[PDB]
């Protein structure tokens, strides 16, 4: 009654086992408001002398 | 009455357990104001000699 039960499958040719679990959560939000204002004017001084 | 209770599930084949919790908060703001000014002019000296 001791736990030195290494009578089968002695793998100590080092055998480094890894694990790498990885989760990720991500939300996002935007609010993009523009507002234009624009006005024009001109003048059209024309002439013709037939 | 000592706490050397290692009679069951002796996992000291090293068994490194990790955790990595990670939160993140992020706001942002913008204010983008433009303002155009522009004016034109021309002249139209034309002629025809039929």
């Amino acid at each position: 009654c001791i736990t030195h039960e290494d009578y089968l499958n002695v793998v100590y040719s080092s055998s480094e086992v890894e694990k790498y679990l990885q989760s990720q959560g991500f939300t996002e939000h935007n609010e993009d408001t523009t507002s234009n204002t624009d006005e024009t004017s001109n003048q059209n001084a024309t002439s013709l002398d037939n």
